[PDB]
């Protein structure tokens, strides 16, 4: 089987957590990440990419009014690539589309889905390819107050996806298994910007309902 704990920080797969401000561009944070993962197990480097690159340019989405990652992986696929952060910084605002070829830090092949609502094949997917784009129920206060533990409210709405983060690994801590969570919130944001969500309780937060990751 895939192994038991997998946590893809420990492999030099994530760069540090981010802040997005108010611009409602999680989904290019989001997006990034799952990018940023896969381009270190391509060429063995980490660096930043660009999420005001998909801001500002990837014309399926809304910029900060909001966005699909599939949307943002298509576009890095259609384009032929997508900006390092140094070359294409983020200001936290929509602005017209600046990508510049010649900053080109990444490319996709397409992307792929995990089945709606699994929770194993989100774990077998995270074990053998590295951090996955997530869509989840972030409106509760008991997450956005989230300090440490595995987080759990049978509140959460599964069907209320409003917000996106990235699935870098899972485990079990005192017993209660895991995904392990990057937020965009900074790393003043919950555990260094950080997050343990429950993990086969019932699909909790909705966790496994949109999630996707790009190929390269
Ligand atoms: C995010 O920063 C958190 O709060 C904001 C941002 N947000 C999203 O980006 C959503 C992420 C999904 C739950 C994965 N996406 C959308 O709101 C959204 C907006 C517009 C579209 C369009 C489709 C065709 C044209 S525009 C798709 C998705 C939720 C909230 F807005």
């Amino acid at each position: 089987r895939a192994p038991d704990s997998v946590d893809y920080r420990k492999k030099g797969y994530v760069t540090p957590v981010k802040n997005q401000g108010q611009c409602g561009s999680c989904w290019a944070f989001s997006s990034v990440g799952a990018l940023e993962g896969q381009l270190k197990k391509k060429t063995g480097k980490l660096l930043n990419l660009s999420p005001q690159n998909l801001v500002d340019c990837v014309s399926e989405n809304d910029g900060c009014g909001g966005g699909y990652m599939t949307n943002a992986f298509q576009y890095v696929q259609k384009n032929r690539g997508i900006d390092s952060e140094d070359a294409y910084p983020y200001v936290g605002q929509e602005e017209s589309c600046m990508y510049n070829p010649t900053g080109k830090a990444a490319k996709c092949r397409g992307y792929r889905e995990i089945p709606e609502g699994n929770e194993k094949a989100l774990k077998r997917a995270v074990a053998r390819v590295g951090p996955v784009s997530v869509a989840i129920d972030a409106s509760l206060t008991s997450f956005q107050f989230y300090s440490k533990g595995v987080y759990y409210d049978e509140s959460c709405n599964s069907d209320n996806l409003n917000h996106a983060v990235l699935a870098v690994g899972y485990g079990i801590q005192k017993g209660n298994k895991h995904w392990i969570i990057k937020n965009s919130w900074g790393e003043n944001w919950g555990n260094k910007g950080y997050i343990l969500m429950a993990r086969n309780k019932n699909n909790a937060c909705g966790i496994a309902n949109l999630a996707s990751f790009p190929k390269m």
